[PDB]
DNA sequence: TTTTTTTTTT
């Protein structure tokens, strides 16, 4: 009713940024640059500069938020010509709004309003097209005219074609014509509130978003995101009768984010720390008293070595790591821990999880009847780190499943006439009991660890955690205490910029083995399989996989530093870890 | 013939409450700065007003409530002119009225009338959106107008959409237009009858009742509520012919409470009683001689410790109660007896559940064809207690999915292609027989017990119950032929006032640490894990958990008295049930 | 036919 075309773009050009630098000037020219079809604005910004056109902006968005995008397509127009034939719509997406409502919460008063949700995403489906204006054809011997059917207008959420002819005036039968229709990219997705937001006792909610456009393939399953959209009522066949007078809630979405540049330089400064690796690994489940080999190779699972990709085969790059330890000593706390601190985790226990939900589960969809395939826990996982708690509580005959992905790396299936296989590049994180609840002494590794050694070598450090009382014990307790009380630890990395850390490694810390490192790891190898030999009995064998173990352990030392190559000293840090394991497994060098 | 409204705004803002309070202009203070839109009012207070009111209000309620609703709008939109434009309609709930019908025993001449049920709630819906005045636009080259078509009234439970275009007069189609459209929430819920109320060998009726705008999401499944509303029939599609003149009943809901002001004074009172610890020790399952050290440990389970909830961890406050004991020896009545006075609790027996149905079960609704999540027992818990009765005839390899829960206090589980952790915050109390049905001791404490050390550290206490005849055998027998006569015990608390007091208790104690009251747990801490390093052969072990379990106890302690401080006599109170605990599977100190 | 589940059943 009151245009805001020209006020919008005096704010793009006019809006200064912090050191005046035109933020939304310089966004439009970097977007006409790499030719993207979409400028996102922060609606603080806009608030700052025309109250009026933010109250526009939330609470009339469905009609104003195209005008805007109008005089920004024919602003970006008249900067290049070139974007005309190359992209005809651009879009307006408003990110970072005030007030974010909880998942569980929305109520009759926020529909149609501009809201952001918060929560994990965990189903998504393939790309559709969506028809937005229509061309129909009038199937008569008198007619026979294409026509645009959504006239003046833009086909509804529901379909609907002609009943008279606007050509001509005369009903009768109509044809739809692609080749005349214009479609838009579209995906459905859920999300379900965030697990610290789910009520006592209670269930997860969700809720259905649909995302166009460029927005479709914008984050993957597992992700936490924050929509910013529209709520609607999903309308299935509204036109008939028969009672369900009642409607599910939709959010088409205009704005969506994962999850940055002051992060970057938090991390470098921090890594410039000549005990950075200290820090990190006293930086692991700070509420835990000791167990420092075990806060070092959890640390170390966190980074993990570098994985190798040839012409014919592939070398795994995780590290594994198992925990076989008494009851009582807290395992659990820290692999909650490192699920808790890693950029990508999924947490499972070996009484909570299937063969099927761990790799890939064959579900018989029973709407067109035919067999589909799911991603399990490892798939999920892929790109990141997996937890299994009591892993001894796993079913044997269930627990080999996950061999194949633990060294190869991938889920292979063959099963209701479908064959495939999925990437599970995962590092597993493994804890459980000794065969008797607690470790005892008096009886041989064997029959106490109640593994097999298959799956032993898959893990590249395996600590028995004992659970004996001597001088420690009343440190232990005040510590736990301290704990309890509240008093928290002092020169740690909070876990927030720890995880931004640990991301920042892997994605672009790529570390290269020297010459003198991998002299030291040849030649500890051969020691450790000598040692090896003279105790056949153990089931914790000695194989190449440990040589690779080596290889992972001293990349990840050197990542851990953010370091481009692997010096001695990691090395030799590799090899003293590595020695603590092989103690404790009962193998003295 | 009396115009009520002069006669309500009088009974809101005249009614003097307890103390001369003002409790209804009060009550309307509280709403309109809260900006929520219903006012809760007791009956039994209009009732002491105005007796021709509360007969309006109860027998003439379908038409003297939105003329008091309105009148009521007017006076808070003088109180504060700020709600108009965002509230358009306030709710009077009245609450605690006398017609109280038992589920099963409604009947056609009680439909249309407001009525009060008390039942448990077992299912709910997501929070849908029911339209309850729709517009449309009809779609033709010449009308194109829009119009709101449930003119005049409002939307029935039947979705309608009109025939005739009231804007030109000609049919055909019309669109629905979501954005002039007018939204109510809506959430259907399930009752069924109280235990107390279900006939003999027959299973418990339900009941279909319909809570729409703020009383949406008001009760959790597994509460005992009290809804007051009106029945109606159930129309699924009732306009069109074809037999079916049969419906079911619903009510739709206008009030509801869960399950309240005096009672903080009362046991306030209870509180500064120098020995209200023994009070409610002895008040513990007053119908059973004896086991008083059991009653104790249920007294605290009832009350439990303080959670810890830190930046990167959580640590468990509830305490956890194993009976081990010969057959007949009370164990399954006082149990049950706890799941009674508990103010939320939840009875299992080891041989009627699952895994699955203890913690989360993965079942394929055959509506959507896909795999959801159902909650189990210790999910159901949250926040409560968990009886686990007859636990010794679990599955081993069924009961370990239990581990978790009792400690990380989470049910995750990872299955068919979904992954997802919940809240399982309850304390488990469990009973069961020793491997050879009674205790046998001429043999070992490890065989005798039969669980692994895994699950009984989980156990902050553990009671080994002979059933050995002495001289208590006469005094057994009188107390039990009394209880049988019906004489009841004096200076007792009775288990609904007792389930009060616990439940202000938990919610609003949160006893502190002293300095003294740490020194002494951690000093026998260590005592406790030398005189276990002495005895290597129980299954009974000494683990952190131990020390946590003292920390829950004697917080407890405190909770019990409503101590705000874990003074020195709440340690030792702990510490010594811990010596006894200790003594009864066999350790001296 | 696969999968989780409770159940009767090859
Ligand atoms: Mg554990
Ligand atoms: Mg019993
Ligand atoms: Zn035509
Ligand atoms: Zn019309």
């Amino acid at each position: 009713q009151i245009d805001y075309r020209d006020v919008f773009i005096e704010f793009l050009t006019t809006f200064k940024g912090n050191n005046n630098q035109n933020k939304y000037i310089e966004r439009i020219n970097e977007l006409v640059a790499y030719r993207k079809k979409s400028l996102i604005i922060e609606f603080s910004d806009v608030l700052s500069f025309n109250e009026n056109l933010a109250y526009e902006i939330i609470n009339n968005t469905k009609i104003i938020l195209p005008i805007l995008e109008g005089a920004l397509y024919d602003h970006i127009l008249q900067l290049d010509p070139t974007y005309q034939r190359d992209i005809e719509k651009v879009h307006v997406r408003i990110v970072g709004i005030p007030r974010v409502i909880e998942l569980r919460k929305i109520r009759s008063t926020d529909i149609g309003k501009l809201i952001t949700i918060d929560g994990i995403l965990v189903k998504v489906t393939p790309v559709k097209e969506r028809i937005y204006k229509a061309t129909y054809k009038h199937i008569h011997p008198d007619c026979m005219q294409e026509f645009e059917w959504p006239e003046d207008e833009e086909m509804p959420e529901v379909l609907e074609m002609p009943t008279i002819c606007p050509k001509c005036g005369k009903p009768g039968q109509f044809r739809l014509i692609p080749e005349k229709t214009k479609l838009i990219d579209w995906q459905k997705a859920v999300i379900q509130e965030r697990p610290e937001e789910v009520p006592s006792g209670q269930l997860p909610r969700q809720l259905e978003i649909i995302l166009e456009d460029d927005l479709v393939d914008s984050a993957r399953p597992g992700d936490r995101v924050k929509v910013t959209g529209i709520l609607d009522i999903k309308q299935d066949s509204p036109v008939k009768r028969g009672s369900r007078a009642v409607f599910d809630i939709y959010m088409k979405v205009s704005s969506i984010e994962v999850s940055s540049e002051e992060d970057e330089k938090k991390i470098k400064d921090l890594a410039k720390d000549p005990w950075i690796r200290d820090r990190i690994i006293s930086s692991i489940a700070p509420s835990i008293y000791g167990h420092w080999e075990l806060k070092e190779a959890l640390a170390l699972a966190l980074f993990g070595g570098v994985p190798k990709v040839l012409e014919d085969t592939r070398i795994r790059g995780d590290i594994h790591i198992l925990i076989i330890g008494d009851p009582g000593t807290a395992k659990s706390q820290m692999l909650q821990f490192i699920s808790r601190v890693a950029p990508r985790a999924v947490y499972t226990t070996g009484k909570g999880s299937t063969a099927a939900g761990l790799t890939a589960a064959v579900v018989r969809e029973k709407g067109t009847g035919e067999y589909y395939l799911e991603a399990g826990a490892l798939v999920l996982a892929d790109g990141g780190i997996a937890v299994i708690d009591e892993i001894d509580k796993m079913r044997d005959e269930d627990r080999v499943a996950i061999h194949e992905a633990m060294e190869q790396q991938t889920v292979s299936i063959a099963k209701a006439g479908i064959v495939a296989k999925l990437n599970a590049r995962a590092a597993v994180i493994a804890a459980g009991n000794p065969k008797f609840g607690r470790y005892i002494s008096e009886r041989p590794v064997s029959d106490n660890i109640n593994l097999p050694p298959t799956i032993l070598s898959r893990f590249d450090l395996i600590f028995i955690l004992k659970d004996q009382p001597g001088e420690q014990d009343r440190e232990l307790a005040n510590y736990i205490l301290d704990v309890h009380s509240g008093k928290s630890t002092k020169n740690i990395i909070d876990i927030d910029t720890l995880r931004k850390y640990i991301a920042y490694a892997r994605k672009y810390v790529t570390p290269k083995i020297t010459s003198e490192a991998k002299n030291l790891i040849t030649d500890f190898f051969v020691e450790m399989r000598k040692k090896s030999s003279e105790t056949p009995d153990s089931p914790i064998l000695i194989t190449p996989r440990q040589l690779e173990a080596l290889i992972r352990i001293s990349e990840a030392y050197a990542k851990m530093a953010l370091k481009a190559e692997v010096t001695r000293e990691d090395a030799e840090r590799a090899i003293n870890i590595m020695r603590l394991f092989l103690e404790s497994v009962g193998v003295d060098m």
